């Protein structure tokens, strides 16, 4: 197999109309940062539940994840990296 | 007129090898509990992303969520009420 696991998030953060909209957004996006980095340090999972629970910084309604579609589950051999990521304000 | 929109949770928590398991459920419950009380009091719309953030308390690394399997997204004449819940170990 493959033994690098590559995957992206992309998710739309919904919120209250407000000022601080775009300062919550960057509040995810560094909460994101810290559980991508914190991942690939520990080598675990990618776990979508744990996903929605990183980008439900305060003020955010709801969270739409789109990538991963599915949890990225690694076998002995391999290792995950994100390619990337985009989060958005639906809202 | 619009009535009360039901709704339940049930959830299996998968957690980190390591300390006790039911310490671990308890403080997911009561998060749990705390969301349900805010979401009335608010009346706001149930939603599942807002529930796994909810449900990933430390220790906690996948979140299984089977109810509600859908949000639960009220009209402004609505109201949603919890109808019970059950928080369980997945392994």
């Amino acid at each position: 197999s493959a033994g690098i696991v590559p995957y992206q998030v992309k998710a739309q953060l919904y919120l209250f109309p407000g000022p601080e909209a775009e300062l919550i957004r960057a509040a995810a996006e560094a909460s994101l940062r810290d559980y991508i980095s914190a991942q690939r340090r520990l080598g675990r999972d990618i776990r979508r539940s744990a996903l929605f629970a990183t980008l439900h910084v305060e003020g955010v309604q709801r969270v739409e994840l789109q990538e991963p579609a599915a949890d990225v589950v690694l076998d002995e051999t391999q290792a995950a990296y994100c390619t990337g990521y985009a989060i958005t304000l639906g809202g």
